[PDB]
């Protein structure tokens, strides 16, 4: 019930291959699982973690101490979405969906919840909400839902595509709780993302097979206007992995070029709109970076070859990637969820360690790899 406190364990393992010490946060017999590694979840000074378990029968939200390892019970019922969740800029306050229809905002000192917003009988609600740096302001798309697909399977993954669904990429207004549609389209739109600092710029994107796709990497001001490619797109290029760098430098991503067996991260300037190679990527699904983008992590996969259970530290500067520690995750899905099972390795707020899941050790935990001077 929300409110109630958990004590929990705290233990700490050397990886076989690199040596580097990893931490697990909770429980080998509960299923937990940290937020989307975009989100923030940790506050600025590192006490205090944002993530999710099944401790009260349900799949909600806690918020882990730290130092005192104790965890208090955020949210409690179902129908909370686990994954978009995020701590407020001035950490006293989380946000997150329930029952795909109300944004709410929790109160982590009192508990309280208020419905900061209620998508409409007409729309359906998609992606993850993405607030502004002064937490103000929250961006997010919805689909018309007459338009809306079921997508069960790939085939009706670029079935729905060419549907030209109609969708919007509306704002939400904190206080007022007002929403302005800043950007509509008869195609199938993503991934909202405001500018860390900078409420002008609002990244978004086409969805659908990188193949039959004009381009995703998008960006928009919040007003409406210049509605414009962050990239070129070269013919036989593809983009994805797209992400804001925390302190909103750049837009960092990921290209692909058929015919290169090499994919290599890459720096847009928002304001420039002039882009830059900056490295190799290794094999890895997800990529986040630190907070000015000097520090990079990524996620080991699959490509008589070897799937590679480690995770990755980019050395931004140096251009050089390491192994960290090992995740060894199965990749399973876990009651139609395929997201729980993914590391989402982020950075702690001042990089001593890397936060990601992992089920290794039977069922999905939360993890916290050191991460030496040295980035071992
Ligand atoms: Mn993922």
């Amino acid at each position: 019930a929300k409110g109630d406190v958990i004590t929990l364990n705290f233990e700490t393992f050397v990886d076989s291959d690199t040596q580097v010490k990893v931490t697990r946060l909770t429980p080998t017999d509960i299923i937990c699982h940290r937020n989307y590694f975009y989100q923030k979840c940790f506050t600025q000074d590192g006490k205090k973690l944002l993530f999710a378990g099944d401790f009260d029968g349900n799949r909600n939200y806690y918020l882990l101490n730290l130092e005192t390892q104790q965890a208090v019970q955020l949210t409690e019922g179902k129908g909370d979405n686990t994954f978009g969740g995020f701590i407020s800029t001035d950490e006293r306050a989380f946000f997150y969906v329930k029952n795909e229809l109300n944004l709410m905002k929790v109160d982590l000192e009192t508990l309280e919840e208020q419905v900061i917003y209620t998508v409409d009988e007409e729309w359906k609600g998609y992606g993850t909400w993405v607030a502004n740096s002064d937490c103000t302001k929250l961006v997010g798309i919805e689909i018309l839902k007459r338009d809306w697909q079921p997508l069960t399977s790939w085939e009706k993954f670029a079935e729905f595509y060419h549907t030209n669904p109609t969708c919007r990429l509306i704002k939400v207004d904190i206080e007022t709780g007002e929403l302005e549609v800043i950007h509509q389209d008869t195609a199938w739109l993503g991934h909202p993302i405001y500018r860390p600092f900078d409420d002008s710029t609002v990244g978004f994107c086409h969805e659908g097979p990188h193949d039959l796709v004009d381009a995703r990497m998008w960006l928009v001001n919040e007003d409406g206007s210049n509605v414009r490619k962050i990239k070129e797109h070269a013919e036989g290029e593809s983009c994805t992995h797209e992400f804001w760098i925390p302190d909103g430098s750049a837009m960092a991503y990921v290209s692909y070029f058929k015919g290169q067996t090499d994919r290599v991260i890459y720096k847009a300037n928002p304001e420039t709109l002039e882009n830059e190679e900056v490295m190799v990527m290794p094999p890895c699904s997800h990529l986040m970076s630190n907070f000015d983008g000097s520090l990079m992590v990524g996620d080991g996969c699959d490509a008589n070859i070897e799937n590679d259970p480690f995770l990755y530290v980019l050395n931004t500067k140096a251009k050089s990637a390491q192994k960290l520690c090992k995740h060894s995750t199965s990749w399973d899905v876990l009651d139609g969820d395929r997201q729980i099972t993914h590391p989402h390795p982020s950075f702690t707020p001042n990089d001593d360690g890397v936060l990601f899941t992992s089920d290794f050790e039977g069922v999905p935990a939360i993890y916290i790899a050191d991460v030496p001077e040295s980035y071992k």
